[PDB]
């Protein structure tokens, strides 16, 4: 009841007890473990406030006033409003504290050394998608900074029947369309043929090159959503270029400065924020590695071991390995070389244990997902490798959430 | 109870049903997820007999005469000698398949798609250290094979009261010496300092140099252990060149062809045998990765990065990614080249992928444990990144077993 996760490489051993205070389930069970499964799996009143009271009991303890006065008028007057309204409102401060540790509590992210340096945008006396647009560009521009990026998240207004959501369809505010060809291939990012076909649906005139940057579409209060270009100045983009192959440049690859999910749904207290886009900056592997040199996305292993002049014949000369590398130092070097916000593995992993050793100091714990902590290249030179981590479910949290036009209601 | 396991880079489904089979337990439950733990946790002649008749019954199931007569038979056979015995013996046709089974059951290990061809050395008449030496000499002569590598496993008697275990003290047949210096430094591979010690406290007078192959620490029938030097011309090396870098051979890098686990206990139908040294050969990775460049072995990347003089000031140049794939390339040619077999990370995680197919259409499952089976290095290159595995604990098994100088009443 008081478990202990070693470190291999250190031999260094941190006691978890705040897997104590897990609540959700985590897929696993006694005779099968799913740590490697990608997805694991209207909200009422009665189960409503066990939940507000468990995030409100932690938010004023956090504060150094649990069990004062104000918290028992603050558990008194959610209460009241759960029973008139069946849903309730958070402070500001409540949905301050709610987002960080939303952050701080989720498992998947190796950048949480960061999570209460977090800017929160409350969006929620948004009505309409067009001031989903205005919010949504005062976030990049804010986390953007000039390159100096900034870790934001904007909360747009809480789901409360279930049939009047906002949501944002993009799976990133900033992405790169994706088309198909004549020929069956794919020009731009193949990750998002999909959700570029929608916005073709929805009326988005496209440009039908590489990296176009596709418009936001914004469901605001449950409507149809609609259609929104980002201004291009907004939109800070890094050229890649490397600092040895003087080549690299002429494969005009590029990729945008500000990495920010908004398709996921964030858990405060049991409220619901259906959308709720939260940006912070690359580690360069989600780059240089995912994004370019997944087969299923812009896949140029094969372009650049050409211009290495690599041995291409068969498996065994590490040509994929190879190029791969210098793909992350021309990602590296671009992005640094242009004053834009990056970690290479090596810097966020190490940050990453530090990270660890201070949650278990000051908090008992750190639930951590080593198949999603560990980089998908050089894996065991970086320390994540050699640390156990135990992963558990605590909220305020982040959760996947179907995607829009799968769901709604049209 | 029929899950589905997903690979993300070619969108293909696995139904499981094999882990209904599963007996023993994974260390996770529902609140907590223990896939990146490293290590997770006499026999009474009551608890024995269904673990009999388990293994008997998939046998018997197996030969295609499962409830046949001469299984009746055999099942009562078995009963009726753990009744007078409170224990009993394989045939070796049941050992050969327990052996073969508890390799296909090996969640961890990538190479399974050679399960099936396995060859049993049946070591079970074995009274003495003298006899084990004679028994591990010619498995390893076996099992190299000139550098055409052979996979085995030589199996001792079962632990019987407890106090009588074979047990080789080795972790691995063929592994490098460890010593400290004067200035606490490491010669050789730290991974073994306390076993080489060992050594040389019943006796062994140590070459104190890097590659030197430890002696055999031999112990049988629960007495003490006798150390034994495996012949030079048995033990295969492979000098480690480079086919670009001439000053690789600088380095004077050299390791042993044969991969040959030696600390493992194999269960089989309740039956434990606490030695048996089981030998495939090397993927890549584990040499060129984990044996040299973890920061707790040999921990090269140093000097090699220095001589390719790469920029070594900070992290993010990527240095230890870079040499990290000259060294994996310099592994892979200097085994090619001298015709000793290994397989790259790319060929082998392809090759697990094709064997997850076969035993999900022909077995219902595979149990697969991510962690351990993505390589160290290059990791969403290859195709088991992508692929959900379920990991659940299937018998006959491998299981770990304390190091014998922790247990041995002396
Ligand atoms: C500040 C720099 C940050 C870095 C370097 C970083 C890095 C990462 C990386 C590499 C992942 C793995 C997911 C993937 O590979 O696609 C991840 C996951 C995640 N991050 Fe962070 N992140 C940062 C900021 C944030 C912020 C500001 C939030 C929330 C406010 C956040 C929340 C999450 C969540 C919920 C996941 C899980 C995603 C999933 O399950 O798909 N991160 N992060
Ligand atoms: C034939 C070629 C083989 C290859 C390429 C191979 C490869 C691997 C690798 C890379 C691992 C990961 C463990 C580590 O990195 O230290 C592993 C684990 C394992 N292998 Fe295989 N192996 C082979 C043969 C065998 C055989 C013949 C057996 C048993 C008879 C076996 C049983 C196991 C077991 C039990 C594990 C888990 C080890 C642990 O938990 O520490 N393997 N294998
Ligand atoms: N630095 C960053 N990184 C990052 C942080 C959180 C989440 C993510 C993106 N996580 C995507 C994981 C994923 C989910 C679904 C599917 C998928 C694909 C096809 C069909 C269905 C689902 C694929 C993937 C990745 N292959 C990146 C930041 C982005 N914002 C603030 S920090
Ligand atoms: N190709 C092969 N590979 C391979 C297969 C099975 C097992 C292994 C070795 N698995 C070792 C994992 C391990 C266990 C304990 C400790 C450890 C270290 C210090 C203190 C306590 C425990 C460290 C490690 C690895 N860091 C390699 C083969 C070897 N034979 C046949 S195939
Ligand atoms: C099958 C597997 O769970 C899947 O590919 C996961 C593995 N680990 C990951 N880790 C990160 N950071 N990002 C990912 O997309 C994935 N994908
Ligand atoms: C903490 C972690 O479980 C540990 O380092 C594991 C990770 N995955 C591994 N995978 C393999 N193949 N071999 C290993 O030694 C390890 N070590
Ligand atoms: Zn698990």
């Amino acid at each position: 009841r008081f478990l202990k996760v070693k470190n291999w490489e250190t031999d260094v051993v941190l006691t978890d007890t705040l897997h104590l205070k897990s609540t959700l389930e985590t897929g696993c069970t006694e005779h099968i473990c799913m740590g490697s499964i990608m997805l694991p799996s209207v909200a009422t009143k009665d189960q409503l406030f066990p939940l507000a009271k468990e995030f409100l009991d932690q938010y004023y303890s956090s504060i150094k006033r649990f069990g004062s006065k104000a918290h028992m008028d603050r558990l008194e007057e959610v209460n009241k409003e759960i029973e008139s309204t069946s849903t309730y409102q958070l402070k500001d401060t409540e949905l301050i504290y709610g987002a960080k540790h939303a952050w701080r509590n989720a498992s998947r992210c190796v950048g949480r050394i960061q999570w209460s340096k977090l800017q929160v945008f409350d969006a929620r006396d948004c009505t309409t998608a067009h001031g989903m647009f205005n919010y949504i560009c005062n976030h990049v521009k804010y986390a953007t900074n000039k390159g100096n990026l900034r870790s934001a998240i904007t909360i747009f207004p809480q789901r409360t029947d279930g049939k009047h959501d906002f949501r944002v369809w993009n799976s990133q505010l900033i992405r790169y369309a994706g088309y198909k060809q004549p020929d069956g291939s794919t020009l731009g990012d193949p990750a998002n043929v999909q959700f570029t076909e929608i916005c073709i649906q929805q009326g988005w005139k496209a440009p039908r090159g590489r990296f176009d940057v596709l418009p936001l579409l914004l469901q605001a209060n449950g409507n149809d959503p609609e259609l929104f270009q980002i201004p291009p100045e907004l939109v800070l983009e890094v050229p890649i270029r490397h600092p040895k192959f003087d080549w690299f440049k002429d494969l005009g690859l590029k990729w945008y400065g500000l990495p920010a999910v908004s398709n996921m749904l964030l858990e405060i207290g049991g409220l619901e924020f259906s959308a709720c886009p939260f940006s912070g900056w690359y580690m360069g592997t989600e780059i240089g590695v995912r994004d370019y040199c997944d087969n299923s996305r812009y896949n140029i292993l094969e372009e650049v071991a050409k211009k290495m002049d690599l041995d291409m014949r068969k498996t065994s000369s590490l040509w994929k390995d190879q190029a791969l590398v210098e793909i992350n130092i021309a990602v590296l070097y671009s992005f640094q070389s242009d004053k834009v916000t990056i970690v290479d593995h090596h810097s966020a992993t190490e940050s990453f244990i530090k990270h660890m050793e201070n949650e278990y100091r000051c908090r008992g714990g750190c639930p951590a997902d080593w198949v999603w902590i560990v980089p998908p290249m050089s894996g065991s030179i970086t320390p994540v490798f050699h640390q156990e981590m135990l992963n558990y479910r605590l909220t305020p949290s982040f959760e996947y959430q179907p995607d829009p036009w799968n769901t709604h209601v049209w």
